């Protein structure tokens, strides 16, 4: 039930990415001289989060007092006594978050391109441009651990 | 009942991976010169998790006080007395997680490719490219302990 | 009742593994020059687990205090007195797990392959490749104590 | 009533094992040059188990404190007094298990093979291979105390 829904949602995401890559790479190399395959991992867990934070008031120049009592005594044999009581007001921040179900976690993309026929291999600059365009199309994110591989080989 | 559902879901996942691998590897080696088989392990247990965390306040420059009392006395034979009471406010974080049922745990992939007929073995670079493409297609993850094996041998 | 269901589920698992092995090994050795048999052990017990964990706070640089009282006295014949009371906040983690019924525990696989007829035994490298392919197909796990045996002998 | 059900379940298990052994051993020695018999012991008792475990906190670097009081006094004739009170938080694990009824406890297998007719006894290597294949087919487990015996003798 739910598993089939997860499967077809993943299939649609992969198909969308593949269609974008094919559309962006089609004009340069040729109409049918490029193929791509995309596999994706999705998060289907339910998560909630609550965060509470307070601002430190260790410095007297930034503290906010509400009521203070200070008693000082001194007899002069030397005697000294000092009593102090303080009450503070503090700044606080509260945040509540409920995550979304069905977010992408990692991407792996493989691209295969054909040789140039006038059976001549493509130039290195053309390969670099193709890799850059594929990186743009697939939404590469280094923090997400995405991986891309492009191979140039004659078609059969 | 449930066991059959787990079996057919695993079968569909394996078939999807096999279809992706065959589609990506077909254009280079040939239409019918490659075969692959995929076996997968799935987690069907129910898990829940609750995490609570607190920020340390051992440093006075980062602590948040609410009420403090400090008494100091000194007679001068030397006598010294110091009393102190403190109350703190702390930052806390709470997270609740419910895992998904039916997640992949490990992958094992076997690929067999045919010889090049003009009965000539394929070049090492071609084998490396094929392994890289299969690694991309199968979503290899070293942390998940995935394993891949590719063998080149003439077909019967 | 339940025993027959366990038996036929085990039979289907074994048949699936056998079909995968036969499909992966068929193209190389031949259409009908290989046979395999698979036996599996399954866990049908009901298990539950609850885990509680706490983070140690033995180091003052990582502790989280809530209220602290510290009294110090000293007369100078030398007298010294020190009183201290502390209250802490701790991080805790709780996990609940319910296991799945019908999980594989161990696997034993036997494979028999035929001689090469032009009555010539197969090369050692071919045997190693066949063992590797069978290991990939059967989902071998050393931690699970799986066992595989492959024998090459002329067919009758 | 129940006894007959136990008997026929044991009979089906034995028949399944016998069929597997006959199928795996048939191609090599011959279609009808091998016979096997299997006897099994099954556990039909009802068992339950509950386990509770705690993590030791004898080392101060791994303990988790909640509230601590420490009083120290010293007069200098030398007098010393030290009072200490501690309260701890501990990690605990609870597991509940209900075993399955109808599990195998021990296996005994006897196999008889025929002579090679061109009335010639089989080679020792062939016997070793047959024993290994039978061991694989019957799911031998040394911890379970399984026992196997194979005899080569001319048929009558």
């Amino acid at each position: 039930d739910l598993n089939d829904a997860q499967l077809k949602f993943a299939n649609d995401v992969e198909s969308r990415i593949q269609r974008r890559i094919e559309a962006i790479l089609s004009p340069i190399v040729g109409n049918g001289n490029v193929h791509a395959q995309v596999t994706a991992q999705l998060d289907f867990a339910n998560k909630e989060q609550t965060e509470e934070h307070y601002s430190p008031n260790g410095d007297a120049s930034k503290a906010t007092l509400r009521s203070r009592q200070l008693n000082i005594s001194e007899q002069v044999p030397r005697s000294t006594q000092r009593n102090e009581t303080s009450n503070y007001e503090v700044d606080r921040t509260i945040r509540h978050t409920k995550m979304n179900v069905g977010d992408i976690e990692r991407l792996s993309v493989a691209v295969v391109v054909n040789y140039k026929t006038l059976p001549l291999p493509l130039t290195a600059d053309q390969m670099k441009q193709i890799e850059d365009l594929t990186r743009e199309a697939m939404g590469f994110s280094d923090k997400r651990g995405d991986t891309l591989n492009v191979v140039n080989s004659p078609f059969s």
